[PDB]
């Protein structure tokens, strides 16, 4: 029983189903493979096409999943899609009314076309199963919990008909107890509010990071006009006929004006974030109080995108409403894609479930066999120096104890947004200045936001207040208080209100990462590291060896540890050996606008990425000429000869484009097919 | 007492308030000027910036209105804006949350900035009056009716709070009787359905033109699921939570697929149009049946964008519900801008109203005086031959009787969408083949589209069934039946269902055009002409003399009659003497995407117009290089030297860009300030 789970939209690599398809139209595309009821592989398409939360069809994700399973496409018994067919097709139909030149291709025909063209797979119609959206969520959240029954709450922006759903789960049976309609969306409320902070889709976590800096009392009575808690776990959100945003009209009427790009957060902005976070907490605890009492259940699984609000999750943990709480590492739509595979297996009879509670999110493609890794790092030699220590973990622990910030890349990439010891950046958690330091190091701007700690299972209760319910901490799903007498010791990872989003690593959840944190604890007396994701501000979490080396060379980390190899950048890295390649969305443009007296105006050159929200950058006439000659095989240095050679100015210009990922820059060739490592 | 009426958004000529600001965000920007209660000038900005139904701030329209009134900015006593301040600002604020780089400039600051930078006019806060949207519509529609009491119905997509409002009007006082909420919008319903036919905003009257070719039975029971008529003049529209379109989910579930652009209109599409039109007719007549008997009014004024549904209007006319019906030539938001002037005047003193019923929409800028027109036509000499007949109307009537298709441009341009004898294309109304060809060859549009007739007031009842209420036909507001015994005679202007959107012209509504139609009737026996708007498919109604001549030369017209000059295109016209100029929205781009094996793709070159819904076109590398040198003063022939001379291929390529209006091509200089 080999079942593929699919979520996302249907766009090709280089174009979208309609031009500039909005970033929220079926996002976080991913592919998941289950076999005999176990999740054998899962990866988000964003890791492979390098577009954060991409909506594009997850063709590469499917290819990677089939290879991790040793399967041909034709081996797949069924395909589950995370929305009902009529809903996705009606939304596509609406996009087609807005773009009358777009050919009428609905979801079943598009899925069949992408798989046939992209993999030579003729998918028979009877193998494609469409699934109710919150049902897919609930299966993913509950089947990995290891509980034999639970109350299951799903909250997100919306499924086909609901913004929230409540189930009772028993064995492999879901029974729906309640639902909440689309206009009551809490994910909708949170995203509406996020826009008022100069932020957008995918920035909700930054708003949650900002909330503890604010006073929730300032706007408490304003938000109280936008919701009413009601009897029997009900609630209302009070809409308006002015604009498609629940929040902006009332706040505008009271003089609140939205933050502009590059403007610093005012006290009003911090307070707004606080009252927003308090509002959603109050509503969800209202829901859960009613359904805990009504169902009588002591266990909760919480899924949907709203369940990535780890602040909310820590409040649920401390509420005493439940004895146990489980949250999946991918509770957003990538996890609904996984859940859609289980629902498809159930639809076709044979629903087999995982034998254990999920402990490791390490489920994507690996970096490769060590012989092809060694070989590929040699291709990077003009830019890096490599050491091959005898005990890389031991060396890494000492470097960390000496105060260096490390890139840490091992094995299979994490499913879901948190890095957990496979595509991570780690450093000493004690020094508070590591916050400003490592933020500048990776060109990010979340200094207001602390980093997440990782602690050994053994030491976990020596530093963190896990009490209340028994929650799962292998994925940083919960904010917990830092013990008051350890707060000053844990300066980099403790928030302004004394809390932290802790990963508890165990020998079972991640053996190598556990050994690393334990070893550092032996060396310093503090078995706590900070653990942030391995990516700069212009990319999702790095996936391949080439991605890892690129991100290392374009950030200011001290050392990279990748599959026992110690990597450092040469004193003068030779960019000229790198072969530039366009990404499928790269566009290179010379533009003339209108000028004064109706002349042809200013003539500028730019590079940009052709997707909704994609970045763009000005380029010099010289680099424009160089990049226009990119052929995918000639090196940057050889291409630069046509404009006089790779000057220091050009190399610096190229490097800044590299940092923003406008195009691929890597040595010639590639690492080759990922090795069958026998696991 | 001089009052400016304003409507539209606040964008500059070359950018929008946010990038790619949607075409429906405060559209049909216009300016109107009233003086002592009379409308002295009105023009839509689309005529001046050449962007159909533009949302850009109507800066040119204000300047032109002041010139027509002989006024300086400082003479203006007040400025009315056609929406309440809190509503437009809340929408602006929403756009600013989606575009965090946009500075927080709201409507009051934006209006004052545009008038200061654009006209040197410092507008005091106390002179800017914001007006409820349907109130503005109602003043415009009622005060021009010549009625001293009436029921006034406003139906559009939405105002600030309502999709529909019903007023009692008596003297100069409006009293609200009823309103209908935003989700009951009939304008929204019609636009939602328009999108299923491969059309967009602005195409509603094409759907209306399609409907008589369909059978409303096919989809009658489908549309019946989308609305319910209720007691005492009420109704409901039944929404959905799947997509922001009332119509498309149900019709998708029943197997109806949206038409693609550039594909035929099938019988299912025609049937869909017919059932939509019947649906809106049923709802509006339900509303009006109730409010006619309840309010006790024998006379109706109907405004809002829905009142440009001339089929609906003709049914209202035949319903027997009213004795008289009036519809303003600009019943869409440009007319709400005019109404906002009357409201602003009412808020700062007693309201002065027009003395008489409006008979003429000839209210925009004229073409110029005789001397400057003749001199400017001399600038076009390398492209045109010009004759100066003793009696140009006599001559034009003869050319029409001989089968010629004429451009006709005289005096001040029409306010509102219909051409009425000031910026018109006219032809013999008798041969059905004229409809076939003027659709296919001249306007280049769909073969199903009707053509509208103009008839003399003296002969109107010889050809059209005007029975029922007394409606005003000076602006083609009403579809009426063509008398059965005249349908064969009027082959080009009788629609498939035997009706026509008639203009009745009189010596009082348009003396010159009436003389033309009457003389044609004396020559042929038939005092009826085909009258379509003077524009190709890439442009709004032509405004200036250069606009008129450019449009004549790029559409297949036989002859142009412009202010008594007979213009024909030269045998071999010299495009090399035209001076290319960029429009403020013209853009030129050389572009590479990705190519095979992650290479840079092959370069392509394009010209496009930078606004939401703007066209684009590929251009040769040679023309790309030529257009990059455009300076606004050098001729096309001189510019082409740098690419080795204006070859035949380059002239042909340039001509096709000119026809789509990607750039301005006109002789050196301009006509000067209009005399
Ligand atoms: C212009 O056309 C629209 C616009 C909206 C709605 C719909 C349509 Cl057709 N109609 C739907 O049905 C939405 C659909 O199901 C969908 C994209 C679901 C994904 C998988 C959710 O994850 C997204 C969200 O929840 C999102 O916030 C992040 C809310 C977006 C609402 C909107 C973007 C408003
Ligand atoms: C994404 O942001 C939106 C979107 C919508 C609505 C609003 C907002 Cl903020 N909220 C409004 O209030 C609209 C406002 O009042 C307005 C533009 C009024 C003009 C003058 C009307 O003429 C337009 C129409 O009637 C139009 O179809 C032609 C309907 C468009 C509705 C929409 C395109 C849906
Ligand atoms: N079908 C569907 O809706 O997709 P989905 O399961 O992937 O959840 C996305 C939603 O979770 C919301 N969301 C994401 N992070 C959030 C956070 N930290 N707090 C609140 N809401 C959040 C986000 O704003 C968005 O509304
Ligand atoms: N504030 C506001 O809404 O502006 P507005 O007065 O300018 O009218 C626009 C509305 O008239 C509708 N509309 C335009 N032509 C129409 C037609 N022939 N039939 C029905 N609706 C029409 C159009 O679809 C749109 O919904
Ligand atoms: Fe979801
Ligand atoms: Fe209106």
């Amino acid at each position: 029983m080999l079942v593929l789970g699919l979520n996302g939209n249907f766009s090709a690599a280089d174009t979208d189903v309609v031009p500039q398809l909005g970033e929220v139209f079926f996002h976080d595309s991913a592919a998941s493979l289950i076999r005999d009821g176990e999740l054998v592989a899962a990866v988000e398409e964003e890791r492979l096409n390098r577009i954060k939360k991409t909506t594009k069809f997850p063709l590469n994700a499917v290819r990677e999943c089939l290879a991790l399973a040793g399967a041909r496409p034709e081996d797949v018994d069924a395909v589950g899609y995370y929305f009902p067919e009529n809903h996705i097709d009606t939304v596509l139909n609406h996009l087609y009314t807005e773009y009358p030149r777009a050919p009428l291709r609905y979801s079943r025909e598009l899925i069949r076309q992408r798989l046939k063209e992209g993999l030579g797979w003729d998918l028979p119609d009877e193998k494609l199963v469409y699934v109710p959206h919150h049902e897919a969520h609930a299966y993913s959240s509950y089947l990995h919990s290891g509980m034999d029954s639970a109350l299951v709450l799903v909250l997100d922006g919306r499924g086909e008909l609901h913004s929230g759903t409540v189930y009772r789960a028993e064995g492999t049976r879901l029974e729906k107890l309640a639902d909440y309609p689309v206009p009551k969306s809490l994910g909708g409320l949170y995203l509406n509010a996020t826009y008022l902070l100069g932020y957008g889709f995918g920035d909700e976590y930054k708003v949650m990071g900002l909330a503890p800096w604010g006073n929730p009392e300032t706007y408490r009575d304003t938000f109280a006009k936008l919701y009413t808690l009601q009897d029997n776990g009900e609630y209302e959100l009070h809409g308006n006929i002015m604009v498609p945003n629940l929040v902006s009209p009332l706040f505008y009427a009271e003089g609140f004006r939205p933050r502009r790009k590059g403007e610093p957060f005012t006290q009003a902005h911090r307070d707004f974030a606080a009252a927003l976070q308090e509002t959603v907490e109050k509503i969800v605890l209202h829901i859960l109080e009613y359904w805990a009492k009504t169902s009588g259940h002591s266990r909760l699984c919480f899924g949907g995108g709203v369940a990535h609000n780890s602040s909310l999750n820590g409040l649920i943990l401390k509420s005493g409403l439940f004895d146990e709480v489980f949250v999946h590492p991918a509770s957003h739509d990538a996890g609904a894609g996984e859940g859609a595979a289980y629902a498809a297996a159930a639809s076709l009879g044979t629903l087999e479930r995982p034998g254990k509670r999920l402990l490791s999110a390490s489920l994507g493609p690996a970096l490769g066999g060590r012989e092809q890794i060694r070989a590929r790092l040699a291709d990077w030699a003009p830019l890096i120096d490599v050491e091959f220590p005898d005990d890389a973990v031991e060396t890494a622990a000492g470097l960390l104890a000496e105060g260096q910030v490390l890139g840490w890349a091992y094995g299979r990439s994490e499913f879901g947004p948190r890095a957990l010891g496979h595509r991570s950046i780690v450093a000493d958690a004690r020094p508070e200045e590591n916050r400003t330091r490592i933020n500048a190091m990776v060109k990010k701007r979340e200094g207001f936001r602390p980093f997440a700690p990782v602690v050994t299972a053994e030491a976990a209760r020596d530093y963190f207040d896990l009490s209340g319910a028994d929650g799962n901490h292998e994925f940083m799903s919960f904010v917990v208080p830092v013990l008051p007498e350890r707060r000053t010791e844990l300066g980099a990872v403790t928030h302004v209100d004394g809390t932290a989003r802790v990963q508890v690593v165990s020998a079972e959840s991640g053996e190598r990462f556990h050994r690393l944190v334990r070893r550092f604890g032996e060396l310093t007396g503090t078995p706590v590291l900070l653990n942030t994701s391995f990516n700069n501000n212009a990319e999702p979490i790095v996936q391949s060896l080439d991605d890892v080396v690129t991100s290392f060379l374009t950030t200011d980390l001290d050392v990279l540890v990748v599959e026992d190899c110690l990597v450092r950048g040469k004193a003068s890295p030779d960019l000229g050996v790198l072969v530039p390649r366009f990404r499928p969305v790269t566009r290179l443009v010379e533009r003339r606008t209108a000028g004064p007296d109706a002349s042809a105006g200013a003539k500028t050159h730019e590079i940009h990425l052709d997707y909704d929200g994609g970045p763009s950058a000005k380029v010099s006439p010289e680099l424009y000429e160089l990049l226009g000659a990119v052929d995918g095989t000639t090196t940057l240095g050889d291409l630069a000869k046509t404009v006089g050679g790779l000057s220091d100015a050009l190399a610096t210009e190229v490097f800044a484009l590299w940092e923003q990922r406008f195009l691929t820059l890597a040595p010639a060739g590639d690492i080759g097919p990922l090795a069958d490592d026998g696991t």
